[PDB]
């Protein structure tokens, strides 16, 4: 409801068969200046990279918990994708309900800009 991004969510995900490749998460953004949402496409690693970058500049007490994992292979198969849809959504809600200095910072703004980018 905040500064210009008003709503974010992990809308859906897809990909990766005969286990080898990777999932991409579809993120829906609604901004104060638009009527229709925008959509961007982000991997788990991109989310983890965002958290790792924010950790550089912010003490961890200011950030959400990050739902950390991500090997390569051997897993809970890919109920992991389904699980990450929820956990990455909760991360995003927490991030946008953070202190303004975090929720409206350049790292966060950048993450949400650009379909792929």
């Amino acid at each position: 409801m905040d500064g210009r991004i008003k709503e974010v969510s992990v809308f859906t995900y897809h990909k990766k068969y005969n286990p080898d490749k990777h999932y991409i998460y579809v993120v829906r953004i609604l901004r104060e200046g638009q009527i229709e949402p925008s959509f961007v496409f982000r991997t788990f690693d991109e989310f983890q990279e965002l958290h790792n970058k924010l950790s550089i500049i912010f003490p961890l007490w200011k950030l959400p918990g990050f739902p950390n994992r991500m090997v390569l292979g051997r897993t809970h198969i890919k109920d992991v994708a389904a699980k990450r849809k929820i956990e990455l959504n909760s991360y995003l809600q927490s991030l946008m309900n953070a202190s303004t200095d975090v929720a409206e910072c350049d790292l966060v703004c950048t993450f949400f800009h650009g379909s792929h980018h």
